[PDB]
């Protein structure tokens, strides 16, 4: 293997092979490293986590394939986060309590998965993505930047199910599905588009448009949208909201036109 | 620390600083319980939770502050509990497996959580108040006495995400939420509600009044309701149930008359 | 105790008394084994996981009363699982990351429970019965052979919450409940039915026909579904799905001219 000096390892930590734990690392009571895991520095990993969790082939005859897991700096990974093999993980990666991510995996930058959440295999998560509590992402869905999937959101995958060809279902830029929404499969969320608490999406979602029921339907533009304690237009949410954003310290328009 | 030669510890315990555990505490196997707990008699803590969880002001400098965690009198929670600081819980309260509590909330006496619920920062949770499997308590969430949290309920608090300002929702005396229900932002539940299950809450509730559906909407008084077993009416409740109630051994009129 | 010469038994696993390992088990890390536990051949149990899980009457002294726990052959037990005690697991069984399952509970052969999944005491799965991430199974509840519960559906018990007549919900064999479902108390869901995701099934399902919804309404036998890739007819799906399936070699008609 190889350690740093500087990582700090906390009691019950094990350890297995071809690991790599970078500079200031601090690894929680007793978390359980498996083999081929590369943790990048100043990464904080959770008590009890397991990484580098075991592929099915595993299961075939108790050997340990190889399928390296690899996350990256300043990772904030709270208590038993459970990551398989074969996944990246990128930079500033935030999670909450019991969190799980499967094999196949690309999770960007500036990303945060909150408790319980469970992101299965062949899944594709961008960068400044946020997922909030026991959201479900089922494999093959595709989640591009800055997208914000709420409390018990679900994304599916088969369409007459059980069935042998899956689609995944897109949530293109800045999207936002509401609590307890459930996607079905194949579907397209348009950029910049609003999916209300609680429906059940069954068509696709065009951009800048407000769906809301089972089936949802759609209501409105999300630019008619005002915020109900002041009263100005919400949406796009960029220009009304930057706690945590790569805007933050300015504003999106400048931002935007250094960024591009 | 204070420790009391009556409590049991099993083997794996982690114990920090500033830790006080009352007489007939039984902690079981490899719990850790961080710096500032308190644990109040009789409490059965279950295997591998954690308590005294870290703040993220933790994570500034990996150096933990102190915010306090107290638990209330004979305690049955479960195991792999998260519990945060700066949080109090009352007496006999209850857990399922697995279930997370965050920071600055209160929760009082005879509570019970079942597994997998997740209790956001803070939130107000009254006496006697049943939370059943998976429900999501979003940050600001008001649940008075005697309330009913259906599996899978889930209790929001931005009204045009992401946002700002946040509302929590306000929930009355006696109500009941049944399952897969999920309120909207800021909303209001009267007493002695009923939420039929998978709702989507968008309107303030009355007192006694059914809501059902997506969007919900009132369908009845909960007085029309009729046993489906039984025949007889059930609500309010109170007068139809009281196992793990305070007027178990009476009844409610004669307990409440008292209580007053 | 009885512990196999050829288990393999890994650090930090702790054992009680009244245990039986059988040949080839395979224990990992952590791992807390209760009183009276008896795991069958070849079966390897995940990490943490805790196995003959303290049933209620426990805590009125801490003191273990006898509840024994079986788990069939070649069981692929994933990480921190949580298995109560008078509870009977079949052969082939297969589970996700931190499964809850309750007492009184029997669970037949070739059944697989996802990630997050709770199974409450007095519960009857059949075999090849397939449920997925973060389903809640309420006591009474009855599965059949083949059914399929996709991530997130509920299944209740209470029909005028809080009361003390619960009513189980019944499935019945290859009945499929599509993602984020919820089932009313003592429903009946016929067999080779469909829900689809989303629904609120507040009335008994007939054979082959597809409700979606909420409430959930009738739309069509589920012989109208065509496959959304190829075109063709997809259920009855025994005939056009057999992935896992013992008719996997073969054809469902061969196979259940040779069962029957
Ligand atoms: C989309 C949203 C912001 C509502 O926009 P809105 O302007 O408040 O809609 P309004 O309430 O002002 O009026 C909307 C009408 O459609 C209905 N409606 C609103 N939201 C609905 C929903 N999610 N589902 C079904 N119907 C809905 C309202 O009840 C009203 O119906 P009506 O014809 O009977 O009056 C809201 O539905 C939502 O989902 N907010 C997000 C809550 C959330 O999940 N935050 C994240 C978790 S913290
Ligand atoms: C509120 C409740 C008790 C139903 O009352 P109810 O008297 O049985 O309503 P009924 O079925 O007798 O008749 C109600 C009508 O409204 C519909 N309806 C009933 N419940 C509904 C619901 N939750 N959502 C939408 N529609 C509903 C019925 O289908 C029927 O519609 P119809 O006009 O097509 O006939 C029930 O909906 C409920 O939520 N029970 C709680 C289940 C639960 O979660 N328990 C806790 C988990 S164990
Ligand atoms: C049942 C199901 C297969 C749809 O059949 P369908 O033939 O595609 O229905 P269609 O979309 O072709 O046309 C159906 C009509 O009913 C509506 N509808 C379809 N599914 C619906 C649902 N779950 N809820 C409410 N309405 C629905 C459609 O929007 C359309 O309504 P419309 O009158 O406004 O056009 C689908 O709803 C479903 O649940 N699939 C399973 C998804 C899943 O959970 N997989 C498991 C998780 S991976
Ligand atoms: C900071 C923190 C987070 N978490 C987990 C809890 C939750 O599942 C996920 C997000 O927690 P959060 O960071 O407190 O929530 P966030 O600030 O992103 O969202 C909040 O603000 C947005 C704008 C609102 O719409 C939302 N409803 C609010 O919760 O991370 C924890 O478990 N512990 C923590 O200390
Ligand atoms: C007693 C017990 C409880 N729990 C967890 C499981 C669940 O998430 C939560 C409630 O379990 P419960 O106490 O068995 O459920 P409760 O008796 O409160 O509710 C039951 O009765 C009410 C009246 C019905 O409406 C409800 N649908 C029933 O479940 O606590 C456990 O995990 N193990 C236990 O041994
Ligand atoms: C094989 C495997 C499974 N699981 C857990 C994850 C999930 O909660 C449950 C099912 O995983 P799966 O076996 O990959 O899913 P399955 O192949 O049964 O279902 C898939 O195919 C069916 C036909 C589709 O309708 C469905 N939407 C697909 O997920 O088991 C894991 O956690 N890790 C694993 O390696």
């Amino acid at each position: 293997n190889n350690i740093s000096k500087s990582a700090i390892i906390k009691e019950g930590v094990i350890i297995g092979e071809n690991v790599t734990i970078e500079d200031n690392v601090y690894i929680d009571y007793g978390c359980i490293i498996r083999d081929n895991v590369h943790i990048k520095k100043g990464s904080f990993i959770g008590a009890r986590s397991i990484l580098g969790e075991y592929l099915v082939d595993f299961y075939n005859d108790r050997i340990n394939k190889k399928h390296p897991l690899i996350i990256g700096e300043n990772a904030l990974i709270r208590t038993e986060n459970v990551i398989y093999g074969d996944t990246i993980i990128g930079d500033n990666f935030q999670t909450g309590h019991k969190v799980t991510i499967r094999e196949n995996t690309k999770i960007g930058n500036n990303v945060k998965i909150g408790t319980l959440s469970d992101i299965q295999h062949h899944v594709y998560i961008g960068n400044y993505v946020n997922i909030h509590s026991n959201v479900f992402v089922g494999e093959k869905s595709i989640i591009k930047d800055f997208v914000w999937l709420f409390p018990h959101v679900v994304l599916t995958n088969d369409p007459t199910p059980p069935s042998n060809e899956l689609l995944g279902v897109t949530i293109e830029l800045f999207a936002v599905i509401a609590a307890r929404s459930v996607v079905l499969p194949g579907i397209h969320i348009n950029e910049d588009a609003l999916v209300g608490a609680g429906a059940v999406v069954t068509k696709d979602v065009p951009k800048e448009t407000v769906v809301v029921g089972n089936p949802a339907r759609e209501i409105c533009s999300i630019r008619k949208i005002k915020n109900k304690i002041t009263g100005e237009q919400v949406y796009p949410w960029r220009y009304t909201f930057k706690r945590g954003m790569p805007w933050e310290e300015t504003d999106y328009d400048t931002w935007i036109k250094n960024i591009s």
